[PDB]
Formats: structure tokens, C-alpha cells, sequence
């Protein structure tokens, strides 16, 4: 299929990635830079993020979802359902509202596209209504992450997709902080895109630290595989 060919041929080997985030949560401002690489053949991403403005004023785990669904491994039988690749190289916009139960919310807008050979994710994040001493601004979340399936559906009237999913962040007292994610993606280009049947992406996420890095940072390894269309 010469459509499956095009986005395919952009993601076949290892692709360098750059991430840029501008953040303001309760007027606590911050910037993050990331660098790494994706290999969509294995659904594999390797990323390191650095808070360039000093201390990250929120827990690194709360930004994981915000910081590349084009690097999902779509099984051969599911290639016609891969919206994210199909929008490239012009890219797509990914928008979210993430509601932290009994605390504030993030609203994120990102543009995901190629700049030459580099896949770039430029993000703006605004957080409002957080409790200064809650789990988020009070840094009460553990530095870890659970696996989660994420259910994609077409949003045909917007020529894009919608995703809704829950993340449960572990609190240091053994409880959980729910983070209810609402998401919409739309192509940046005017060309045709693949609009998927309902399916899901299974995510596994490992957070770590670079022993040689003194700046506030996060090392992220994610494996992402599409499924649900037998």
C-alpha cells in the first residue's frame, strides 16, 4: 500500500528525537529539554529529560505521558490503523487535559513532527488549581511507573483520534494519585491519514537516573505495542 510505505519508510531504523517543554503550574515556571531515540520496529524509546531552569516543581512521573505515539510498534496485521505514522512527516497536534483527583489539572498542547531527520515533540503545559502542599506540588509521588493499556478511537468529524485513560501514580504512603487523561490528536497537514478502528497501545515505562547527571532529570525507557485488532 503506497500510504503504508511512506510513514513506514520514515520510521524503519533508529530515529533521533528532541523534546522541548515550557511549563507553568500555579505560576511555578519551568522548562525541560529531552534527547533520545526511537525504534518503532521494536516499539522502543530511550529518552533523557533535563530541567534546564533548576528544580522541577512537580514530580517527574506526572510528566511521563506528556513527554511520542508514532514510535508504537504496530503489528503487520494492524498497519492500516497507525494514524500517528500516517500524519508524518508534517506531524500531528496532541492535546490533553489531565485531571489529578482531589488536586489540580494539566492542560498540554504538543506538536509532533519531523525537523529534517529528527522527530521533535514541542510542548506547552499549563497547570492550575493545584494544592501547594498536595501530592503534586508537595512532591509526594514515588519515582516509578505502572504498565497501562491506552484505548484509541477515531474522532472522524475532526479527521483525527481521541484517547481517554487513567494513570495511577503511587503515593509515598502506599496510596495512589489518580490522573485521568483526556486526549485529542489532529494532523497538521491537509493530506489523507489512516483513521483507525478502535484498538489500544500497551505501554511499559521504566524511570531511572543518570549517575553522572547533577541537574534535575529523568531517564525514561518505554516499550509501546499496538494490539486489540485480532
Amino acid at each position: 500500500d503506497p500510504m503504508v510505505s511512506k510513514g513506514e519508510e520514515l520510521f524503519t531504523g533508529v530515529v533521533p528525537i528532541l523534546v522541548e517543554l515550557d511549563g507553568d503550574v500555579n505560576g511555578h515556571k519551568f522548562s525541560v529539554s529531552g534527547e533520545g531515540e526511537g525504534d518503532a520496529t521494536y516499539g522502543k524509546l530511550t529518552l533523557k529529560f533535563i530541567c534546564t531552569t533548576g528544580k522541577l516543581p512537580v514530580p517527574w512521573p506526572t510528566l511521563v505521558t506528556t513527554f511520542l505515539m508514532c514510535f508504537a510498534r504496530y503489528p503487520d496485521h494492524m498497519k492500516q490503523h497507525d494514524f500517528f505514522k500516517s500524519a508524518m512527516p508534517e506531524g500531528y497536534v496532541q492535546e490533553r487535559t489531565i485531571f489529578f483527583k482531589d488536586d489540580g489539572n494539566y492542560k498540554t498542547r504538543a506538536e509532533v513532527k519531523f525537523e529534517g531527520d529528527t522527530l521533535v515533540n514541542r510542548i506547552e503545559l499549563k497547570g492550575i488549581d493545584f494544592k501547594e502542599d498536595g501530592n503534586i506540588l508537595g512532591h509526594k509521588l514515588e519515582y516509578n511507573y505502572n504498565s497501562h493499556n491506552v484505548y484509541i478511537m477515531a474522532d472522524k468529524q475532526k479527521n483525527g483520534i481521541k484517547v481517554n485513560f487513567k494513570i495511577r501514580h503511587n503515593i509515598e504512603d502506599g496510596s495512589v494519585q489518580l490522573a485521568d487523561h483526556y486526549q485529542q490528536n489532529t494532523p497538521i497537514g491537509d493530506g489523507p491519514v489512516l483513521l483507525p478502528d478502535n484498538h489500544y497501545l500497551s505501554y511499559q515505562s521504566a524511570l531511572s537516573k543518570d549517575p553522572n547527571e547533577k541537574r534535575d532529570h529523568m531517564v525514561l525507557l518505554e516499550f509501546v505495542t499496538a494490539a486489540g485488532i485480532t
